[PDB]
């Protein structure tokens, strides 16, 4: 299988390198005959002789057009004849493209900024990560000596840990009596020892957590300080550092540097992205953090080195475990988009769609439009208006069904052939007109994007069938990832239409999809109201909550199934309405804010106060109010609960344990008290404090709370904690803040 591609320059000529892993053997293939090229649209074919003589300079050397050939391509559905201009080296293109564009007879130039190694994969039809080759992986982490006020990598590397199927080990230059610790004489010997393990193990994948912006940079500066050739690459190279906007990225030639940090940053949403928080969210198991001060103290005193070595071992162990969990998904994403795992794991949704489109465009002889210039880019940042949101019916409702469209936006794009190449195509015999906006889309031929989107949905179904039929659990997980990634790619096309940097950007397409979506949801609502007697309580973009106010639970379910059969027969093409849940009770506060409860008595919420500055009394009272309303149907009881809680708080009857806040006023006051005890100020959600009557404008750690010495601030927990947490819920029922505080 293909791992990656790149190029080196030898005597001014580019040489493509294909890094492969075939039958348990690493291989490098070379291609010295791939010519870089760009396209040029001319007003007259006679002008080609003027374009051939256009020259520029790279580094003293004169860059010129090697040869040209006239080709026939499609450009936004219309046939076009352009000149394919060949060059000696890919770096000739940035040097001459402006001089060719500025030529009067040149209407425009195309495909002039496509990286050579990526252009090779597309043009040769090569797909990375394809096949059943098993890759060898190795995770690693480092521990450093930190001092506040010193330059980057001023202190030495204390330990280097690594982990794989054989387990986790720690290399260090101090005596540690642990079975998994290997002891060397110096920091230099430790780094050299790590090089030998990577060389002997010869892993295809090097797994790190934030290795792009820390680990590799630290190792690089230390190896320069110690005079070590840090040869991690399979061809004898040192790790290559690249610039990715405001941050960095590291390649290790011949292998795949898989940095888990950007991957997990996109996949899951967490308050903090420390290695400890991430591991605990994915595996549900705890991981203790050992801070830089504790590491430095242990190394200088020589006391407690077992604890630091165990932490270093766990870092490598959990990084290998997380790498085993996220790599197969990224390998499937690489197969899907057609680019290396290295690029795919570090790219955004917009870039992933573009690279998929660029490959498909080449396959279909479709000339790709250019990226927007700075002027055009500013023109594409205009406001938006898409998605219907109904203002909800106020009050408590019973026996509610939730109905929604299956893939509304992709269905619209396919059904109505929405594409920049079908938009207002003159002489069209058949067309669909977008409501309100009035954009017409030709139906005479399949549009580029709807055609690909249709093939994606067909491929997804073929993948789902294979998944359900395969007994092999590893293959089932792989098919599951591919299937899920196809769904995500299909649901990225709408957003891509309105994506300012997109080559195939089309605001008319984007507005048309939302206008059609507004029409389908609004027509379905009036249909269920007029012909089935349902009341639509709330609706947002592709679904709605409905009920028959005086009907029982089985009656509402039956009528909903009958409505689905009715409207699905009327819906065109791929559009389909679905039954996605029944709820015993529910209330809809405002747009995007509501709460509902299923038959299993499970409360589902959206748009509630549930920030980091919150106590167990505020969380408990909100749950109690929600339960009284949704489970008992008693809104007056929910009010009495708040009145009871505020009265108990004012009379000091609430236990202090329910007043602890876990995390500017209280926070800075508690920070001073914690720093006074030797505890360093570190970013973490571990601060547990309680607010006292401080008579200032007051916070102490909960461990030090004593009822005989301290009295909590009842007014603070009423006005800043309990009331704000329940206020939005009870304001929907007509109650003000003052109607609850006794």
């Amino acid at each position: 299988m293909i791992l990656d591609t790149d190029y080196i320059t030898e005597d001014g000529k580019p040489v493509i390198r294909i890094f492969k892993k075939e039958n348990g053997e690493f291989k490098i293939d070379y291609d010295r005959n791939f010519e870089p090229y760009i396209y040029a649209l001319l007003k007259d074919d006679s002008a080609i002789e003027d374009v051939k003589k256009i020259t520029a300079e790279r580094h003293g050397t004169t860059v010129r057009v090697v040869r040209a050939e006239k080709v026939k391509k499609k450009f936004l559905g219309r046939p076009i004849e352009v000149w394919k201009l060949y060059f000696t080296h890919p770096q000739d293109q940035p040097a001459i493209r402006d001089k060719i564009k500025e030529h009067p007879a040149v209407v425009d130039i195309y495909e002039y900024d496509i990286p050579f190694a990526k252009r090779y994969l597309i043009d040769k039809g090569l797909i990375p990560m394809e096949g059943d080759e098993e890759l060898k992986m190795l995770a690693f982490a480092i521990a450093t000596l930190y001092h506040e006020g010193e330059e980057f990598a001023e202190g030495p590397i204390l330990m280097i840990s690594y982990a794989d199927e054989e387990g986790a080990r720690v290399i260090t230059w101090k005596n540690i009596d642990l079975p998994y610790v290997d002891v060397v004489s110096t920091e230099k010997e430790m780094i050299k020892r790590f090089l030998k393990v990577v060389k002997e193990k010869d892993p295809d994948v090097l797994i790190t957590y934030n290795g792009d912006n820390f680990d590799f940079a630290y190792l690089k500066k230390r190896s320069e300080k110690l005079g070590v050739k840090f040869i991690l690459g399979r061809e004898g190279s040192e790790p290559k550092i690249q610039r990715m906007g405001d941050r960095f990225a590291v390649e290790v030639k011949g292998r795949i540097h898989f940095d888990l940090y950007p991957v997990i940053r996109r996949t899951i949403n967490l308050p903090t992205y420390t290695l400890e928080a991430v591991y605990e969210a994915i595996f549900g198991q705890p991981k203790e953090k050992v801070y830089a001060e504790e590491i430095a103290q242990a190394w200088e005193t020589g006391e407690g080195l077992e604890r630091v070595a165990r932490y270093s071992m766990e870092d490598a162990k959990v990084t290998y475990e997380l790498g085993k969990e996220f790599f197969p998904m990224e390998a499937q994403l690489s197969r899907l988009v057609g680019q290396s795992l290295w690029d795919v794991s570090r790219s955004s949704t917009g870039n992933l769609v573009e690279w998929f489109l660029l490959r498909k465009a080449y396959e279909r002889n479709e000339l790709a439009p250019n990226k927007p210039d700075e002027r055009e880019l500013a023109r594409r940042r205009e406001s938006y208006a898409g998605g219907y949101v109904k203002e909800p019916e106020r009050g408590l409702w019973e026996n509610i069904v939730y109905l929604d469209f299956r893939s509304l936006y992709p269905s619209i794009i396919i059904t109505h052939n929405v594409s920049p190449d079908t938009l207002n195509r003159e002489g069209c015999e058949e067309y669909d007109v977008a409501p309100q906006v009035g954009h017409k889309f030709c139906k005479d031929f399949p549009g580029f994007i709807p055609s690909l989107l249709g093939d994606l949905l067909e491929e997804r179904q073929k993948v789902k069938k294979k998944m359900k039929a395969t007994i092999d659990p590893i293959e089932k997980k792989l098919l599951d990832y591919r299937q899920r990634l196809i769904k995500i790619l299909a649901n990225s096309f709408y957003g891509y239409y309105g994506y300012a940097k997109a080559r195939w950007y089309c605001k008319e397409c984007a507005e048309s999809v939302t206008a059609w979506g507004r029409q389908y949801i609004e027509t379905t609502i009036r249909e269920i109201e007029e012909k089935f007697g349902f009341k639509v309580l709330y609706a947002d973009t592709d679904g709605f909550f409905a009920t028959i106010p005086g009907a029982d639970a089985e009656t509402v379910k039956k009528k909903a199934k009958e409505f689905l059969d009715y409207i699905n027969a009327k819906l065109p093409g791929l559009l389909e309405l679905e039954y996605e849940g029944f709820y015993k009770r529910g209330f809809f506060v405002t747009k995007k804010k509501y709460a509902v409860i299923d038959e299993e008595d499970k409360i589902t919420t959206r748009g509630l106060e549930i920030r980091r500055d919150w106590s167990e009394i505020a969380k408990e009272t909100q749950a109690r109010v929600l339960e009284a309303i949704l489970k008992h149907g008693d809104v007056e009881e929910a009010v009495r609960i708040v009145k009871e809680v505020t009265e108990k708080l004012s009379k000091y009857e609430v236990p202090p344990e329910k007043l602890v806040i876990y995390e500017t006023g209280p926070h800075v006051a508690v920070a001073k008290r914690l720093a006074a005890r030797g505890i360093k100020i570190r970013p973490g959600t571990v601060i547990s404090y309680i607010v006292l009557k401080g008579s200032g404008r007051r916070a102490i750690p909960f461990d030090e709370f004593d009822p005989a010495k301290h009295k909590y601030d009842a007014e603070y927990y009423i006005e800043n904690q309990v009331l704000p947490a329940v206020e939005r819920i009870l304001r929907a029922f007509g109650y003000r803040k003052e109607d609850l505080r006794y």
